[PDB]
């Protein structure tokens, strides 16, 4: 079950609050960025031991301020509060190997 967080210390706080996280920014009008939702549900189940949530740019913008998010969508992997890894474009398979490294 991917969360859902439009707060933006909540985003952040999820990024603090777990020793590894990965959220997926994304935002509401591409068939892809809702297309890599279903796998990532599937990789949310076998992957509990990561923390899986969503945030969108442009309900919290400041949120792409903190880590400069330049090319969506992007996946990135939080380690100990922070940046650990990055994925460009939401492809299944790509993130499957990405959060399969991290959460196997």
């Amino acid at each position: 079950s991917v969360k859902i967080v439009t707060s933006q210390s909540e985003f952040d706080s999820i990024i603090s609050q777990n020793e590894l996280v990965i959220v997926d920014f994304f935002a509401e009008w591409c068939g892809p960025c809702k297309r890599i939702a279903p796998f990532y549900e599937e990789c949310s189940k076998t992957y509990t031991k990561m923390v899986f949530i969503k945030v969108d740019v442009d309900e919290v913008s400041e949120v792409t301020e903190k880590e400069n998010i330049t090319s969506m969508p992007t996946f990135k992997v939080y380690k100990n509060g922070s940046s650990v890894d990055t994925l460009l474009g939401a492809n299944d398979s790509a993130l499957k190997q990405l959060i399969e490294k991290y959460a196997a």
